[PDB]
């Protein structure tokens, strides 16, 4: 509790590859852990202009920024100052698959995030490589306990240019770096949005709003 403040800073770096194309992105941000809101400025440092849709990256760019009611255990605010890491697979319906990890530490009032992101098998004719995505729809993450850690699933969808949706299945494992109380089964609704961007998304402002529920 005492380590989590109403306003806290974010620093992150992402390294990765999509279809073998390497890149690196750094971010600085700000968030309100109790109101479940955060914003960040992201700059592509290497591998730009990115030849794939930026939207496959945005949910990789921290569940401490989610509004939790008093009747649901908060795995994430419990884990600090030591922090926690996660592991995630994102399986798109045309066979592209992204794996990603994130190690989250706290230094003072600033979350430090190291992200590895690796996607493969995106077809050259598909919405990702041709940059035909518009936005993520509202995403409901379902969290449950297995083997003493916290897992989650999600059936998410990107709306496309010209209509229709592009489905992706998310599978996440969360691992706190210290012993914490484990929550019951519950949900978190996420709204993610690219607020601003330049010509080739070398500069992007990203916003997220997340709230937890269980009834």
């Amino acid at each position: 509790m005492s380590v989590i403040k109403p306003d806290m800073k974010i620093k992150l770096r992402m390294e990765g590859a999509v279809n073998g194309h390497p890149f690196a992105i750094e971010g600085v941000g700000l968030g309100k852990p109790f109101e479940g809101k955060q914003s960040m400025d992201l700059k592509v440092k290497e591998g730009g202009p990115l030849p794939f849709a930026y939207d496959i990256l945005t949910m990789a760019f921290n569940r401490v920024f989610a509004k939790y009611p008093e009747n649901i255990v908060d795995y994430f605010k419990q884990s600090f100052p030591e922090g926690y890491s996660w592991e995630r697979s994102m399986i798109y319906e045309d066979g592209g698959i992204c794996n990603a990890t994130n190690d989250i530490t706290l230094d003072g009032d600033c979350y430090i995030c190291e992200i590895r992101f690796d996607g493969v098998n995106f077809p050259a004719n598909g919405p990702v490589m041709q940059k035909r995505t518009v936005k993520w729809e509202l995403s409901t993450e379902k969290l449950y306990v297995r083997d003493g850690v916290l897992k989650s699933d999600g059936n998410y969808a990107l709306s496309l240019e010209g209509g229709g949706h592009y489905r992706c299945d998310f599978k996440t494992t969360y691992k706190a770096k210290k012993v914490v109380q484990l929550p019951d089964y519950h949900s978190v609704d996420h709204h993610i949005e690219i607020i601003s961007h330049d010509k080739d998304y070398s500069n992007v402002n990203l916003h997220e709003h997340a709230e937890a529920h269980s009834e």
